[PDB]
């Protein structure tokens, strides 16, 4: 089997991707937010607390047929950015462009915090992460991808994320139309439970290219590029009025700049981001100062290849008994 979804940038900023999941009997449409860097499928529901929801779509197990409570198991989450939710857990039927899991731990929220309350377009997260992050207890659970796996024709997923533009979320292939030139494949560790690879070095706009291992994770959950501080100045030291904001919290440069590009390695292959992908515009309505597209990682503890770095590829996540990434231009 194979299953195919269009993700769409929930904002004129690219902040987050959502994509319409089918569940329960007969199918409740929500649109998740697909993140490479969690392994939990959690959604706002009939029994999320009221006050906490403004928008949302709910999934309500009580009007699927196919919904089971999973007596005794409940969920609780906390994410990089601070942000987090609980709850308990059915299994339902979950269906993502096509391709169908039956028995899919659906993870319905009692709570959440105000960041997904604030945001009405995102009824709940699809993880795709590494089960073993998973946090239903007593007893863990497995993504959808890893309820899939066995089914699909190709034990892959690829995420091609727009530019301002919708994309695609594939299951079970490669679609061989929607990137140019080849794939480049990279190893990775799943020690932490992410798709964590080691990137070969990188360039500022048109300079030369740095060789030196970057360890970071594929991440389609965090909006930003996270790196060490030494790689995030070099970059913004090529801006014009560029600088570091403890106030704001990242670097921030003028809205009259033009951004330089930020090449990274993948193997000998090279993925560049146009400058214009690092540009997330005023850091309030009507500044003039805007709020930059790569950021340190520096007290995160890990860097991230989020959405600025993977929408400028055509990225591979390859479940295979050894798991691999996998990066082409497009």
């Amino acid at each position: 089997s194979t299953g195919s979804a269009t993700t769409t940038p929930i904002d004129s900023l690219d902040d987050a991707y959502i994509t319409p999941v089918q569940i329960g009997t007969p199918a409740q449409t929500l649109n998740l937010d697909f993140d490479t860097g969690s392994s939990d499928l959690w959604v706002f529901s009939s029994e999320t607390t009221a006050s906490e929801v403004d928008g949302q779509t709910i999934y309500t197990p009580s009007k699927s047929t196919t919904a089971k409570l999973l007596s005794g198991a409940t969920w609780s989450i906390s994410y990089g950015d601070g942000s987090s939710s609980s709850g308990d857990v059915y299994t339902d039927t979950v269906s993502v462009g096509g391709l169908t899991v039956t028995g899919q731990a659906v993870e319905s929220a009692k709570k959440v915090s105000s960041s997904f309350t604030e945001d009405s377009t995102i009824d709940g997260l699809l993880g795709l992460a590494f089960s073993t992050l998973n946090t239903v207890s007593p007893t863990q659970q497995k993504t959808f991808f890893d309820n899939a796996k066995a089914s699909l024709d190709s034990p892959v997923f690829t995420a091609d994320l727009g530019y301002h533009a919708p994309g695609t979320y594939n299951f079970g292939f490669i679609d061989t139309t929607a990137y140019t030139g080849s794939i480049t494949y990279t190893a990775v560790s799943t020690k932490q439970g992410f798709w964590e690879w080691t990137s070969t070095g990188y360039a500022v706009g048109s300079g030369t290219f740095k060789s030196t291992s970057i360890d970071g994770i594929a991440d389609t959950g965090t909006t930003l590029l996270y790196l060490p501080a030494t790689v995030v100045s070099a970059y913004w030291a090529q801006v014009s009025g560029a600088k570091s904001s403890s106030s704001v919290g990242g670097y921030v440069f003028p809205c009259s700049a033009t951004l330089p590009s930020f090449t990274f390695g993948v193997g000998s292959a090279r993925i560049v981001i146009p400058g214009d992908y690092i540009d997330f515009g005023p850091i309030s309505t009507g500044s003039s100062s805007c709020f930059g597209g790569i950021q340190s990682s520096a007290g995160i503890g890990i860097n991230i290849f989020g959405d600025v770095a993977l929408k400028a590829a055509f990225v591979v996540f390859n479940g295979a008994t050894t798991p691999t990434l996998g990066f082409a231009s497009k």
